[PDB]
């Protein structure tokens, strides 16, 4: 009722261009926390159940092995065909193989919560629903979860209520494993964001962006002037600058570890698991190489600062000159450049953070543009808001809200001020990027 209210403000807030949550352990809109900690009452393995919830007559569940080749590649047809909400958009999303490779075969991760929906007869997949197990840390608690992504329905069957009976089964699967909470991430408004950050993006080809429909021209500018406004260099900047590799790990794993625990919303990498995000599957030509990581190593041998990025391409349609879109997306980062300082929010302290963020994130920017990317993402996340603005970062209108299940919190700053500009007051407290 006032819940409802609430939900508006907030729809209205991201605007641009409930039966099954109604009964579940989230926070509500009117919901103000008390105190941090789980919704729903203590449960055990025992008193979760062991049958995968019954659907609509003609489907069954599958468990989907990420090792075998013709399962993998199920998956990314239903969601190249159907994760782009409009048909007729003249764009895909292309996952490939090498993608979830590096996603799915997460250290930890058990086929069986890979979890899809085919089709009885024709063995067709028509849902697919994921889960990765991971460690999070809600400001400064440690709470063992698991982070649920890639939800998609095959376009012919929606409005059929079917992802609550994903969600579900899910819940069930990973329920039975001593497992209870989850981070999950929606463009849409869902009862109870704990934060939310905004979409932006870093041209590197804008004459291609431009001729694909993806940006525009402004009012009084040449396709010249923005040309030129863009254009960057061949070669990265900032001395020492060099690929991750398997000996950098224990510097950079406490590097990262020092770094990252200053946000309020962190996942907590096993030196293993951050091996396997940072480090991609060894030799594949550049057009598959999915992680890009880059590190800074002193003449002494000291590795200062380190940053990474994934790519994501879009498939193009109805488009004579171009086939597809090389898009990169920033990904988690780190820098000793304010370590010195006992606060953050010290003014000298920022503007040493800020100016190494700009050089580190300029040097991103060369080696994506390098690796034939076309459009370099990155949310107001972290420190981002640091440095989003100087880099010709131009807002875009993509709205990420982060929802935490099963686990109260107070709002997690995102970067973004009222007014939905970027925060350059207080930055972000987000610290997990999610795919
Ligand atoms: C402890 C661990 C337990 C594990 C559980 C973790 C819980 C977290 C799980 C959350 C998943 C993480 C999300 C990601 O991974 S993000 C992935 C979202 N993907 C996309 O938007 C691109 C592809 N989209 C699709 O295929 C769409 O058809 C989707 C699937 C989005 C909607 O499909 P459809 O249009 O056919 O809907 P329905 O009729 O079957 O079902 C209607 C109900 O579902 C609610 N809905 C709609 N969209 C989403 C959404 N994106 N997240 C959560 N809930 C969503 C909706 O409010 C309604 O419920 P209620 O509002 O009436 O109650």
């Amino acid at each position: 009722d006032k819940a409802k209210k609430l939900e508006n403000l907030l729809k209205l807030l991201q605007l641009n261009n409930h039966k099954f949550w109604r009964t579940q352990p989230v926070k509500d809109f009117d919901e103000k926390v008390v105190e941090e900690g789980p919704i729903d009452k203590p449960k055990t393995p025992e008193d979760i159940s062991d049958k995968p919830l019954p659907l609509l007559s003609s489907f069954e569940w599958c468990s989907i092995d990420v090792d075998n080749k013709k399962q993998l590649e199920d998956v990314f047809v239903l969601l190249n065909e159907n994760y782009v909400e409009d048909r007729d958009a003249g764009f895909r999303f292309n996952y490939t193989k090498e993608f979830f490779n590096w996603a799915l075969k997460s250290p930890g991760w058990k086929k069986d919560w890979h979890i899809g929906v085919r089709v009885k007869e024709t063995q067709k997949l028509v849902a697919f629903i994921s889960a990765i197990p991971v460690t999070l840390g809600v400001r400064g608690k440690q709470v063992p979860s698991v982070e649920i992504n890639f939800l998609c329905v095959h376009k012919q069957l929606r409005s059929k209520r079917l992802t609550p009976v994903l969600i579900k089964e899910i819940t069930r699967r990973v329920n039975k494993c001593d497992i209870w909470h989850a981070l999950y991430t929606a463009g849409i408004v869902l009862p109870a964001p704990v934060s939310t950050c905004r979409y932006t993006h870093r041209p590197l080809n804008w004459k291609k962006l431009y001729e694909v429909d993806f940006t525009g021209l402004p009012d009084g500018h040449t396709e010249e002037d923005m040309i030129a406004e863009n254009a960057l260099p061949a070669k990265t900047k900032t001395a020492g600058l060099r690929k991750l590799k398997k000996e950098d790990i224990d510097q950079v794993f406490e590097l990262f570890k020092r770094y990252q625990s200053r946000f309020e919303l962190i996942q907590i990498f096993t030196k293993e698991e951050f091996e396997h995000n940072f480090i991609g599957e060894e030799s594949l030509p550049l057009d598959k190489q999915v992680i890009f990581s880059y590190v800074v190593e002193q003449p002494d041998g000291k590795i200062t600062d380190f940053f990474s990025f994934y790519s994501l391409p879009f498939t193009i349609l109805n488009n004579t000159k171009y086939k597809d879109l090389g898009i990169g997306y920033l990904y988690y980062y780190a820098t000793d450049a304010d370590f010195q300082f006992k606060d953050r929010f010290d003014p000298k302290a920022t503007k040493a953070l800020k100016t190494r963020l700009c050089e580190l994130i300029y040097d991103a920017c060369i080696l994506a543009k390098n690796a034939n990317m076309d459009v370099f993402n990155a949310l107001t996340s972290q420190d981002n808001t640091l440095f989003l603005d100087d880099l010709k970062f131009g807002p875009g209108d993509g709205f990420l809200n982060f929802y935490l299940f099963n686990y109260r919190a107070k709002p997690i700053t995102g970067g973004l001020n009222p007014d939905n500009s970027n925060d350059i007051k207080r930055r972000s407290n987000v610290g997990v990027v999610m795919l």
